[PDB]
C-alpha cells in the first residue's frame, strides 16, 4: 500500500483508514474535527506514474511523467468541479478539494456499504429482480440529473456504483483522470470499459450512452457477466437477448428493457433515461 497513514492529519481532517486502493487515487475514510463528522477523502495517486516520499508528499516515477501526471491532475479537478454542480442524494457529493502533497485531494461525504461488483462478488443472492426494481427508481434519478445539466457519465459500471447499508445508489466517479492518463500513455485498456461502453464511444454520444452502460450492468447482475465487448458486436453480434435465455425468476418486462438499452446502434435504444423508465412499466 502506497497510503497515508491513521491518524495523519491535514489541518481539522484526521485520516482514519484507506479503504479503497485503486492504480489511480487512494479513499479514505477520514474526520473533520472542527464540524465534528466523518467524511471520505479522495487522494490522486497514479501509481504507474507516482511513488510515496519518505514525507508522505508524491514524487514522479521518472521525469518522464511529469506531462501525463499533471493531465491527469487537472482532469482529476476537472471532475471534483462537474461533481460540484451537484447536489443530489446519487451522485457523490463534494465538500472540498485543495493541493497538497505534490497531489490533489477531494474531500467528500462519506458513504456507507460497498460498491455494486462487491455486493454482487459477495451476496449474488441479495440479487433478484425485486431489489433490482428497488434500485432502478434512485439510479434513474441521479443519472438522468447529470443528463439533465447537459453533461454525459460515459463510465457506468459496478465498480464505481455505491450500495449504501440502506441499499440506495451513489455514483461515486467518472474515471476522468484514469481515461485522460490512459489516453495520453497510449494504454487504450484504462480508458474504455468492455462490455459497459458502447459502440460510439471507440470513436454521436448522448444519452444513449449512459443507457448503454446501464443495460450492461443490469445484464450483468441477472446473468452474472456483461455483454460481448461492442465492437466485436458490430462486426457479427453473439448477443443473446435476455428475453430468450430467459434466466430464472426474471419477467419478460425486464429482460426486454436490459435488451432495448443494449441496442448495437444508439439510434435502437431508449433515447432518455425516462424513455428506459417507461419500459418498466
Amino acid at each position: 500500500s502506497n497510503s497515508l497513514p491513521s491518524g495523519y492529519r491535514f489541518n481539522e481532517f484526521e485520516i482514519q483508514e484507506a479503504i479503497g486502493e485503486g492504480g489511480f487515487g487512494i479513499v479514505y475514510r477520514a474526520y473533520d474535527h472542527q464540524l465534528e463528522r466523518t467524511i471520505a477523502i479522495k487522494e490522486y495517486m497514479p501509481t504507474s506514474l507516482a511513488k510515496r516520499n519518505d514525507d508522505l508528499s508524491i514524487g514522479l516515477r521518472g521525469e518522464r511523467f511529469g506531462k501525463t501526471f499533471q493531465a491527469g491532475l487537472n482532469s482529476f479537478i476537472q471532475e471534483a468541479r462537474l461533481l460540484a454542480r451537484f447536489s443530489h442524494p446519487g451522485l457523490l457529493h463534494v465538500l472540498r478539494f485543495w493541493e497538497e502533497n505534490g497531489t490533489a485531494y477531494m474531500g467528500t461525504q462519506f458513504y456507507s456499504g460497498t460498491t455494486l461488483k462487491n455486493l454482487q462478488a459477495q451476496q449474488p443472492e441479495k440479487i433478484d429482480e425485486a431489489w433490482i426494481r428497488r434500485l432502478l427508481p434512485p439510479l434513474f434519478s441521479a443519472i438522468n440529473t447529470i443528463h439533465q445539466e447537459g453533461y454525459l457519465h460515459r463510465d457506468i459500471s459496478l465498480d464505481n456504483i455505491q450500495i449504501q447499508e440502506s441499499q440506495l445508489p451513489v455514483l461515486l466517479d467518472f474515471g476522468s483522470a484514469r481515461k485522460e492518463i490512459g489516453n495520453l500513455s497510449d494504454e487504450t485498456e484504462i480508458v474504455l470499459k468492455p462490455g459497459f461502453a458502447p459502440i460510439e464511444q471507440y470513436t454521436e454520444q448522448g444519452p444513449w450512452t449512459d443507457i448503454y452502460a446501464l443495460g450492461a450492468v443490469l445484464h450483468t447482475l441477472i446473468v452474472g457477466s456483461p455483454p460481448p465487448v461492442s465492437v466485436v458486436r458490430s462486426i457479427e453480434d453473439s448477443y443473446q437477448p435476455l428475453t430468450e435465455r430467459r434466466p430464472a425468476g426474471y419477467s419478460p418486462e425486464l429482460l426486454r428493457t436490459v435488451d432495448r438499452a443494449l441496442a448495437l446502434k444508439p439510434e435502437d435504444r431508449p433515447q432518455t433515461i425516462d424513455e428506459m423508465a417507461e419500459l418498466l412499466e
